[PDB]
């Protein structure tokens, strides 16, 4: 499923993520946008075999299992296949330990390298909320 930017900033708020750990909800809209486009398919291989699934590109290092990823973790207990869902809980749930561990939101490199230090409140100005 690809969303739309207000349809993903009313999901993720119902889901809990508005100010999650003090991230407000622009923030992981702009992560998702830069992460994924909002496409709950994407996929992406890491140099180190790895791979990210999902709205938000959770790696498969750490996070989730999907059998091919040598010597990794699965630390939220998921396959990585229930990232790829049209339904962003699996994604959502998983993001909430990620944004826990120590580092906040800069586990996203992405959101590190183009949402960090912008206009975030931007990626949900207008949606209805
Ligand atoms: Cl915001
Ligand atoms: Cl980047």
């Amino acid at each position: 499923k690809v969303f739309g930017r207000c349809e993903l900033a009313a999901a993720m708020k119902r889901h809990g993520l508005d100010n999650y750990r003090g991230y407000s909800l622009g923030n992981w809209v702009c992560a998702a946008k830069f992460e994924s486009n909002f496409n709950t398919q994407a996929t992406n291989r890491n140099t180190d075999g790895s791979t990210d699934y999902g709205i938000l590109q959770i790696n498969s290092r750490w996070w989730c299992n999907d059998g091919r990823t040598p010597g990794s973790r699965n630390l939220c207990n998921i396959p990585c296949s229930a990232l790829l869902s049209s339904d962003i809980t699996a994604s959502v749930n998983c993001a909430k330990k990620i944004v826990s561990d120590g580092n906040g939101m800069n586990a996203w490199v992405a959101w590190r390298n183009r949402c960090k230090g912008t206009d975030v409140q931007a990626w949900i100005r207008g949606c209805r909320l």
